[PDB]
């Protein structure tokens, strides 16, 4: 009771000062104030993080199987981060990349830098005194596993004696992050994979070169798709679950869910209707949803509808949504 909580609550003190900002913390906390933070489009994933957006300045990594949506969060990451007179990087290495969408979520193409390396060295290489000059604010590296190596990709082997990929990040993502804290340019990493089975087995390995990410890294994404949609016609988007599994400026394990419509991505709109009805603002009287005396209707997307109609009731349902929380 006395002396335990008193040698806790320093010990702990003698870590973070010679161990990162919070190496060490309790799930519970409230969490200090990392201002510098990027809205991610979701609100859900937003508190998730604990400190509201993704924090700028560090190394993020969204992995996931194909048809999740980690790109459509990066870009909204990105088309935030935009629209806050921020300069975007996106060095591609995926040659996937669809401006048209990216351009209804609120990118700036059109200024938006957009490198195509053509081997690995020379995607981060470029990153990396992308990155000095303190002109980028947030860059994308697109698709991890492929960064292949000057090596595989020259004919001379295919692997022969090495970890090259793994060699490579790593050597990178070292003297790489050093220089991202200092110009505050918060980076965003995505993977790409395959999902579960029940019960976890795969390759949290790496796609040999996501070893290192995972230990430098400041927060990690599980982007998954959880479910598909419809209303009456035949899908109008998938609705994804992204698990906070690491988090070194807020406490980690959260949960964060949000719609993504084959066309304009991210769903803010229904986003609130979810949030909603789990902080009370707005109930539902049978499948009928209505907040404070006006229905929104009956159906989450009929209710979506109404509230895509007006601006008004949303910004205020939105106001309140994030008074309770902060």
């Amino acid at each position: 009771a006395p002396d335990r909580e008193k040698a806790l609550e320093l010990a702990m003190a003698q870590i973070d000062k010679n161990f990162g900002k919070g190496s060490v913390m309790r799930l519970g906390e409230e969490v200090r104030q990392p201002i510098s933070v990027i809205p991610t489009g979701s609100i859900s994933l937003d508190v998730a993080l604990g400190i509201g957006g993704l924090p700028r300045g560090r190394v993020i990594e969204i992995y996931g199987p194909e048809s999740s949506g980690k790109t459509t969060v990066a870009l909204h990451a990105v088309a935030n981060a935009q629209a806050a007179g921020g300069i975007a990087a996106f060095i591609d290495a995926e040659h996937a990349l669809d401006p048209e969408y990216a351009k209804k979520l609120g990118v700036d193409t059109d200024s938006l830098l957009v490198s195509q390396p053509d081997t690995g060295e020379q995607a981060l290489e470029i990153a990396d005194m992308l990155v000095r000059s303190g002109a980028l604010d947030i860059i994308v590296i697109d698709s991890v596993a492929a960064l292949v190596p000057r090596a595989e990709i020259e004919g001379e082997m295919g692997d022969s004696h090495v970890g090259l990929q793994a060699r490579l990040m790593s050597q990178a993502l070292r003297k790489m992050t050093g220089a991202l804290n200092n110009s505050g340019t918060t980076a965003i990493f995505i993977n790409q994979l395959r999902e579960k089975i029940g019960v976890m087995f795969g390759s949290p390995e790496t796609t040999t070169g996501g070893k290192a990410l995972k230990f430098y890294a400041s927060v990690r994404l599980d982007v998954r798709r959880i479910e598909t949609l419809k209303d009456g016609t035949d899908a109008v988007g998938n609705r994804t679950r992204v698990k906070v599994v690491k988090n070194k400026v807020s406490p980690p394990f959260k949960q964060a869910e949000f719609d993504i419509l084959y066309g304009q991505g991210i769903s803010r709109e229904g986003s609130l209707i979810d949030m909603g009805v789990e902080h009370g603002f707005i109930r539902k009287s049978g499948s009928w949803f209505t907040y404070e005396g006006e229905q929104l209707g009956q159906g989450k997307e009929n209710a979506r509808k109404f509230l895509l109609e007006n601006t008004d009731v949303a910004n205020e349902i939105e106001k309140k949504i994030k008074e309770k929380l902060g």
